[PDB]
């Protein structure tokens, strides 16, 4: 397993910033808010998990982008943190940017991101 905390990544966008509740992590508020870091991959295919939460009862959606290509998304509904998992995602090998980004914000929720895990 490879686990990287959101709070240790590059944080970007107009509003993105760290939070301490409901976990140590990062809040994404508006479209183009993101966290990213560079990951070396020896292998092409991983199960990918992100722990996160919504700011409210709504469903926060976070895109997963690897090497600039969107490979899936994670949905977090409600304020209680959950772990969301994409199974068997194939992506580029070598050094690749990993980004968790908002693209579907509409002023009804914010997304809280705790960590990403590759297995
Ligand atoms: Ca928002
Ligand atoms: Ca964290």
């Amino acid at each position: 397993i490879t686990k990287v905390e959101a709070e240790n990544m590059k944080i970007g966008g107009t509003y993105a910033g760290k939070i301490s509740a409901p976990f140590d992590g990062v809040a994404l508020y508006a479209n183009a808010d993101y966290v990213s870091y560079s990951q070396y991959f020896a292998n092409s295919t991983h199960n990918i998990s992100v722990r996160g939460a919504s700011s409210n009862a709504g469903t926060a959606k976070v895109d997963l982008v690897i090497g600039g290509v969107t490979v899936g998304s994670f949905n977090f509904t409600g304020k209680t943190p959950t772990v969301q998992t994409l199974s068997n995602i194939t992506h580029a090998t070598g050094d690749q940017e990993i980004k968790l980004a908002l693209t579907s914000d509409d002023g009804t929720w914010d997304a809280y991101v705790d960590f990403i895990e590759f297995s």
